[PDB]
């Protein structure tokens, strides 16, 4: 069935529902309205009992806005805050008041008191819209908080806080009583009342802007809220709050477009290339087998009791094993193993000072990159010069991923249709195109296709002329600065006056808006500029046919091109649209430039003139649906691996978050412990294996001795387990002794370390396997298999080698 048109029908009845309660509200008094939201917010505490306060809830807000802003939800804006609240994609075309729509939804889900979150795309757009919306959530009792880059977070309060209780206590609203339109008058408004309920920004603290009814923020923003929370070394350094409800604005290109590049944060190289160096000699004087000892069976170097003595007395610290000289300890393993492990053209090589190698020969010339960890810097500080700086990644996470921790998500665009089966297999939403408020009579114009780049943007310049000329406004939309630079250029060498727009937002949407719309105005955007910055129509434009939108170009994605062109007819407003192409063009250099350019070459065309047809346009768009095709299931298959990864990091961090919060590591000690002795003996001494020699060779990274092994007298491998245990649980016993009780402490901040120095040591590791599996997984494994098993193989080492490095650091501090 049409699920579109069900889903759709009961919208229709609920909105017609909320007008019956319209009537009963309208009449009420300012503080009778501030009274209800308090019912209802003691009343609505799940997602139960927020659909059934649904109704309520949502005329409520309708009239705060109708008194606060002086602005009353369309029918339609109602219907999509519906759709909002329901978890879907609620296709609502620009202009057409997505900013209110969202706030119903919003207010509702907000009195569960788990907080709200309403990301953007941008700084503006985020504090914009807050303090557009603010009155309203303020009016009916909720705190709205705003977080930006770089360390900014605000809380939306009244301008004159005096003020506003004036009108409330007294009845004060925008739109006068007995106007009984759809839209009020900016001439006919009290101005009394929009003076009274003016909200401005005020810094506050990252944390408190979560602990807010609702939360405006960036995509960007919000995710690296959640990285750098795990980042801590205290659980009350966190800034968020879990993650309860979340509206992506401008769905397609927050959880599509901007989602394609993970989410990072990056670091620079820590340390100096004085001290590897100074590193690099130390390691010359320790004695193999002494002071150490390397078992690449491969792969790893472990000091003995004679090296780690050597180093401490040299370099020189009372402990080398200590929280403070991690940095110490961890540099050299680096300077120690890069020669007596990695030897020379085994399998790298040092050419014009650059170190380069393997990969088993396909061949060596990995440049390819640096071996993880800070290793390669270790390498060339050997091998005489010289080291380069780094770049350590402390965490990274893909939107998807993130956005996908939200209970309920949900998003709002005008442009989300064409792509549903990207929100239903990613984000698991539908999309609900929600109708036009007017009618829609803009007038898209089939596609002109040119035979040549020059001939493409020739005639563009004579169509903003010819348009200028005439009065009628103009909004030339690009791809890149380059470009519009270009266009800049023609432009003026015609002596045409105009506006040229990249990315610095909070000023280019001031003059989006007045640009635009106003008479001969013209105005070049780049990459959508001035986004979601709504432009009216000047007075004598509408007559002159409209803003005028011209693609200089169709994208790889149709989404793209109609997030220009709903740019102009806005509500039921009259407005042009038209795309210049060239058979030079990537799209069509991608595909049927040919195909096209012959059709071009039979016709009587083609005279340095563009060719024009609906059945061209319309194969434009199935060429153009089909390269959108192949990038999503490429695409998808990187998601997958994504996946793959994000299941282990849940994991780290789940346990990240538990060591954050344990006070007793008593139990998670033992299981440590054991893991630590269990596999060794279920390898060496069980089934067919009773070998000792390697055992203790193996357990020889602790402080010798719990070494009591010589005097062998065991029977079975099980007692030999629960001793091996003994002396190692004994051991920690007699340490809870001394250290006191500020050893939770220590513990705590050595497991922080460890694991995530495992982590960001790990993630580089990974990279390389993701890139070895893409390349040479034809023809093919299903890469994800190769991936899923190779990764699994990784993950399992780390966690050894974390609980031999947590299990041996505790002991020895
Ligand atoms: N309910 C309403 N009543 C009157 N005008 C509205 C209403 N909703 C939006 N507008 C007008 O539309 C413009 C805002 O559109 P916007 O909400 O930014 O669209 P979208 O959210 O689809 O990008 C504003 O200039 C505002 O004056
Ligand atoms: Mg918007």
């Amino acid at each position: 069935f049409d699920k579109n048109k069900r889903i759709l029908k009961k919208y229709a009845k609920m909105v017609s529902k909320i007008n019956q309660i319209e009537s009963d509200l309208r009449s009420k008094k300012n503080s009778e309205l501030i009274r209800l939201s308090m019912v209802l917010k003691e009343k609505v505490n799940s997602f139960e009992d927020a659909d059934e306060h649904l109704f309520e809830a949502f005329a409520l807000v309708r009239e705060a806005a109708r008194r606060t802003l002086g602005m009353r939800p369309f029918d339609v804006q109602v219907m999509g805050g519906i759709a909002l609240h329901e978890g879907k994609v609620a296709e609502m075309k620009t202009g057409e008041g997505k900013t209110l729509a969202a706030t119903m939804p919003i207010y509702l889900n907000a009195l569960i008191g788990k907080g709200v979150h309403l990301v953007t795309v941008n700084d503006y757009l985020a504090r914009r819209d807050a303090l557009w919306m603010g009155p309203v959530y303020l009016f009916l009792g909720l705190r709205v908080g705003v977080i930006n880059s770089l360390g900014k977070s605000y809380e939306v309060v009244w301008k004159n806080p005096d003020l506003a209780r004036k009108a409330i206590e007294e009845n004060w609203s925008v739109w006068p009583d007995g106007f009984n339109g759809e839209v009020l008058k900016e001439e006919s408004m009290n101005k009394e009342a929009v003076e009274a309920f003016q909200v401005e920004l005020k810094e506050i603290t990252r944390k408190e802007a979560y602990l807010c009814d609702v939360t405006y923020g960036t995509n960007n923003e919000f995710g690296f809220d959640y990285l750098r929370d795990n980042l801590v070394l205290d659980y009350n350094d966190k800034v968020q709050r879990g993650h309860f409800y979340a509206i992506v604005d401008e769905a397609d290109s927050v959880l599509i477009d901007e989602a394609r590049t993970p989410l990072i944060i990056s670091g620079p190289s820590k340390e100096s290339p004085s001290v590897y160096r100074r590193f690099a000699q130390i390691a010359k004087k320790f004695v193999k087998d002494k002071d150490f000892t390397v078992d690449e069976k491969a792969r790893t170097i472990i000091l003995t009791e004679e090296g780690v003595a050597k180093a401490e007395k040299i370099i020189g610290v009372e402990n080398l094993y200590d929280p403070g000289n991690v940095s110490l300890l961890y540099h050299l393993i680096n300077a120690l193993k890069a020669l007596h492990l990695f030897k020379k053209d085994v399998d790298y090589v040092v050419m014009n000072g650059e170190v380069i190698i393997v990969d088993e020969f396909t061949g060596r010339l990995l440049p390819g990159r640096r071996y993880s960890g800070g290793l390669h810097q270790a390498i060339e500080a050997k091998e005489g010069v010289p080291i380069k700086e780094e770049s350590i990644t402390y965490a990274t996470i893909t939107f998807q991923n993130y956005f996908r921790m939200y209970e309920k998500l949900a998003g709002m665009t005008g442009t989300a249709k064409t792509e549903e089966s990207e929100f239903v297999q990613v984000y698991g939403m539908e999309v609900v195109v929600i109708p036009t408020h007017k009618p829609m009579i803009r007038k898209d114009h089939d596609d002109l296709v040119f035979r040549t780049q020059k001939e493409k943007y020739e005639k563009i310049v004579e169509e903003i002329e010819k348009r200028y000329k005439k009065g009628q406004p103009v909004l030339v939309g690009t791809t890149s600065i380059e470009k519009s630079e270009l266009l800049s250029s023609m432009l003026k060498k015609k002596g045409i006056p105009h506006q040229v727009l990249n990315a610095k937002y909070h000023e280019k949407e001031a003059e989006i808006v007045a640009k635009a719309g106003q008479k001969g105005m013209v105005t070049i955007a780049t990459n959508m500029a001035g986004r979601g910055t709504d432009i009216k129509l000047g007075p004598g434009v509408a007559e002159l046919g409209g803003l005028c939108i011209i693609g200089t170009e169709r994208h790889e994605s149709r989404r793209i091109d109609n997030q220009l062109r709903g740019r102009a007819g806005r509500q039921g407003d009259p407005g042009e649209s038209i795309f210049f192409l060239s058979l030079e063009d990537d799209l069509l250099r991608i595909f049927g430039s040919e195909q096209i350019g012959k059709v071009m070459n039979i016709l009587k065309i083609e005279e340095g003139q563009p060719i024009q047809h609906p059945m061209l346009s319309k194969l434009i768009e199935n060429i153009q649906k089909k390269v959108e095709g192949i990038n999503f299931s490429i695409r998808k298959t990187l998601m997958e691996m994504d996946d793959v990864l994000d299941k282990q990091r849940r994991a780290v961090y789940s346990l990240r978050d538990q060591i954050l919060l344990e006070k007793d590591y008593d139990e998670y000690l033992k299981d440590i412990f054991e893991d630590v002795v269990s596999t060794r003996v279920e390898e060496f001494c069980s089934g067919k294996n009773w070998d000792i020699e390697s055992l203790k060779n193996s357990l020889s990274f602790f402080p010798a001795g719990l070494f009591d092994l010589d005097e062998k007298q065991f029977s079975s491998s099980e007692e030999l387990h629960d001793y091996l245990f003994n002396r190692l649980w004994e051991e920690y016993q007699r340490k809870k002794q001394e250290i006191g009780e500020d050893y939770r402490k220590v513990i705590r901040f050595l497991m922080l370390r460890i694991i995530d120095d495992h982590w960001r040591r790990y993630l580089e590791e990974v990279e390389h396997v993701k890139e070895a599996v893409q390349l040479r997984s034809y023809g093919q494994k299903d890469p994800i298999v190769e991936f899923k098993k190779e990764t699994y193989y990784m993950f399992d080492e780390m966690m050894r080698r974390i609980n031999d490095t947590i299990a041996n650091y505790v002991l020895r501090v």
